């Protein structure tokens, strides 16, 4: 297929949003629908990733709803080839939200992915996340 940069754009949204959109119930559901944002190297990264961090972890004890919002537009930090196929760097600012009952928390976070093309054949996008960064401010 064809891709271009706002609708890679658009598409680096959705996933960074979906990816802090979940809660203590169907983290599961959730977190299985995602793999087809990723590359396969890119899920190994992501599910490493979930492991090392707590999150999951006071979701489910503490029970809570996770949500998120764009703070600002994304942007392409750099484009260009990578090992063989035409890559972005993408980033973008979020509010995310951990709530219940009893609390409500929020992080501005800062998500930083690299997308690359892949093949259709497996990804009906044409491109995936190979690598998914998570930090503050």
């Amino acid at each position: 297929h064809m891709q271009s940069d706002s609708a890679v754009l658009q598409w680096a949204n959705q996933a960074a949003i979906a990816a802090f959109t979940y809660n203590f119930v169907n983290y599961r559901d959730e977190l299985q629908a995602s793999s087809g944002f990723f590359t396969a190297e890119g899920w190994d990264q992501f599910l490493g990733a979930l492991e090392q961090s707590n999150n999951l972890d006071a979701v489910k004890a503490k029970k809570l709803v996770v949500s998120a919002v764009a703070t600002r537009a994304p942007i392409i930090l750099q484009k260009g080839v990578l090992n063989g196929r035409y890559s972005w760097r993408v980033q973008m600012p979020i509010l995310v939200t951990y709530q219940s009952a009893s609390e409500f928390t929020q992080q501005n976070n800062v998500v930083t992915m690299l997308i690359t093309r892949v093949s259709t054949l497996n990804s009906p996008r044409g491109i995936g996340i190979s690598q998914f960064v998570v930090g503050p401010a």
